[PDB]
């Protein structure tokens, strides 16, 4: 006697969705030669204010002992959204140390 039987289970998926969201590049120097560059994905409304905060995450040095230059000119309003400096998809900005 017995009574067994056989079960499964799977998962699929379907379909491609990307949103809305834009890459920057960032390069930090280091007089100490411990410069790096790295991208990041952001919103075009993301703020400055953030968007500095998160160049301080990857780069692992404060944004506080250092600042932040776009176009020849540093980014000081930490209110303006990276699309109304214009930084837009492949544009890059430089972090001193």
């Amino acid at each position: 006697m017995g009574h067994h039987h056989h079960h499964h289970h799977h998962h699929h998926s379907s379909g491609h969705i990307e949103g809305r969201h834009m890459l920057l590049t960032v390069y930090c120097v280091r007089r100490d030669l411990s410069e790096v560059t790295f991208s990041l994905q952001v919103d075009a409304d993301f703020e400055l204010h953030n968007f500095r905060a998160l160049c301080e995450l990857e780069s692992g040095i404060p944004a506080a002992e250092s600042q932040i230059v776009y176009a020849e000119r540093p980014l000081t309003d930490n209110h303006r959204s990276l699309a109304s400096y214009g930084l837009k998809d492949g544009d890059v900005v430089i972090l001193r140390q």
